[PDB]
């Protein structure tokens, strides 16, 4: 289960500074018994009634959501006009966190759904987190939503997992006790940043190992630098992507990677969709083929690469 | 660790032979027959239909337990957990569906095939785009705690099932947020108290057949009509019902001005005049936004904003 | 209820079949930093390439586009065919039991027999955790993995489902001990997964027509959820053809205005190509004459 807010005569809660009243039951029209949702916002206030009891509440500068007694979940606009008719959720609220325009239930139950209400659908359907727990005797430390509607669990053992909505799938983003980044020898803000942690400050050369062979260095930094991209791509973090692609590209460049650095660059060409994370895969291209061009190795695809881009440009 | 006892939907009988009356404007009998004759091996059951006196059949391998119809389309559901979509004049319009559990009931309205399992989950597919609407969501939700029963179900034109409930509150499911929606509710109606100036929702609530609160302050009385007609607009937008979502629209608009809820006007002007929509619920927004300004015009204190509005879009020459 | 691959030291695995691809696993090889490495090598035609895993391989399959593995604690990862991590590693609710790809589709069907697709170059699920008790009281046998990433399984009471995502159902695409094939008279993987008619003595000529209607009809909707498009065109002509000579007009004007014009493609045909090539089949057939003319809407 998972601990479920108590009714309560009156409450406040904050959230860029503005916060949420709550009055419950305090006046009788019709019959039927108002609470009163109360929003302070800078200079402005607004408000407005619900026919039932308001057991918690979230808000960003976009969206407030009142979770009521009857399993029920309100969402309003930044000036308190209700979004959404009443959402019936299959179990009791436990917590909701808003972000921007999108709106996370958990419930007692352990499921756990984001809304785009801004546009309108479901971005995270209902998702277990039994089915990521497990068997293992592990907590959610934490729990982040980010500006996009992506939840990311950060358990107790060091391991963060978000969910992607259109894989529809659990992905670990974050290992930190199996972290590949102090062995990894290549040439803060974001989600990744923050869910990571070690980037705080410290963007450190690494050192070559004394312990293994070269080509284990190599692999290891090939592996983590793969998963960072990875990790803000499930992330759809477009500044974090774009930073990890240079770099991981740049890596390929110096060390020699031709089939990975022409494989990149021809998905990155097209001939397929034209965007990632929100991104022209073309214009990502034309950053990294100056790193390309550093090197003389590349001149060939360097310059292919640049030919099939002017004739691109010949629409 | 089960429960001892646990309530589901009930499975028709198999039948030897029964009709049924699948359709109205064209009036649209079904006719089957179940095991009527054996071809190598494999035992038929017959689908009959007759629609204006023109008659189609069909043959299924497995008993036919239940039956519905449109215009558009006659279904079957099976023993075996299997459900057959046929078009109007005959045609198997998709491969056989197997359900997660027996049927309990079928709806169609137009190209919308709905079943209701025994487990009490709910599906509504598009057979004539061929994509899911409704995915097995759970009744579970919405019959725990009524008195075990759904007094109408609907399935509108676009596909939406809305569950009346004997306690007067109505659920619909939206396909797009995917979540079980109170669209109305006769005990904690704010309708009555409400003080402003054939469609789904009208079927929905009583309301196809108010006085001033000496109880409490006026504000409080506005606020209850904000709040109610903000649940009409938001309850016709999540049936999808256009006239109705326009009609309520420009009723919230007109209340917006006459009592000058500000923000609140300000805030619909901007969405509807702007990663934005021109439509909501099959209309242009800005032809909506047209057909306010003369209410906001109405009103002195929203001079400024009429003026901005028949500015921007005037600037629609362009 | 499904098996799980039990650990190993090292394992090889031919995958693809187009040239000899092969796959090599070494659990636990080396340690960086305090982080344990297991190998994962690809041979295809003449190029090898490797990379490192922080978690032991259990097992691993792969196809002309991708190579996935799956690792203990639950993990499925995905590379291309270079040894680039295409994906996040992917927490699978249980266990894996199996793995398979076709081209950049692959599907996992892990021990508690939920069964999951992704198609890794659009980087979109196409079947969701789809549990097979539900299709499965009867056990299952051969599972195939078609080109468009539909799901297809052969049970061992001779009925196939294969899942389609658009319906999110899963549809019976072939049933040999209810089959009506044996009886119909009329003159790709649909033909995979299923495997002149005489004249029947016991019933009326009647009966054995609405039999082959049924199954023409049956054909033509299995194709058309399998995605097979060149099935689908045969068997769309061969009902067409059985319409045509058999008179069955209402069906056969309905199909024609389908094709006419609403999505104006079919699996990935033109609607109207379809049209172009049975209506000669129309034409051959005087009755019809006259639909054979007023399908001659050109523009």
């Amino acid at each position: 289960k998972l601990p479920i807010p108590s009714p309560q005569r009156a409450f406040t809660l904050q959230v860029p500074s503005m916060y949420i009243e709550v009055e419950n039951e305090v006046t009788v029209v019709g019959g039927v018994k108002l609470s009163r949702l109360k929003c302070n916002r800078e200079g402005k206030e607004w408000e407005t009634v619900l026919t039932s009891r308001i057991l918690t509440a979230a808000g960003s500068c976009d969206v407030v959501c009142v979770a009521c007694e009857k399993r029920m979940l309100s969402v309003f606009s930044t000036c308190g006009r209700r979004l959404l008719s009443p959402i019936l959720l299959p179990s009791p609220i436990s917590t909701l966190h808003c972000t921007g325009s999108y709106v996370m239930a958990l419930t007692a139950a352990a499921t756990l759904s984001v809304w785009d209400v801004h546009r309108q659908v479901v971005v995270v359907k209902e998702e277990s987190l039994h089915s990521i727990l497990a068997g293992s005797d592990m907590t959610v430390s934490q729990i982040l939503l980010t500006q996009h509607g992506i939840p990311v669990m950060n358990l107790s053992d060091g391991k963060a997992y978000c969910f992607n909505p259109s894989l529809s799938t659990w992905n670990l983003v974050s290992d930190k006790q199996d972290s590949l980044a102090q062995c990894a020898d290549f040439r803060c803000s974001g989600p990744l940043a923050i869910i990571q942690g070690r980037t705080s400050n410290s963007g450190r050369q690494a050192a070559r190992l004394f312990s293994v062979p070269h080509v284990v260095q190599q692999e290891t930094t090939l592996a983590y630098l793969e998963n960072q991209v990875a990790a803000a791509l499930t992330l759809q973090s477009s500044h974090e992507y774009r930073h990890w692609l240079l770099v991981y590209a740049r890596y390929l460049v110096n060390e020699g990677f031709e089939y990975r650095l022409r494989e990149i660059c021809k998905d990155l060409l097209g001939p397929w969709e034209s965007t990632v994370v929100g991104l022209r895969k073309r214009e990502l291209l034309k950053e990294l083929l100056p790193v390309i061009g550093q090197n003389l190795r590349f001149q060939r695809l360097f310059t292919e690469c640049q030919e099939q881009l002017d004739i691109l440009r010949d629409k």
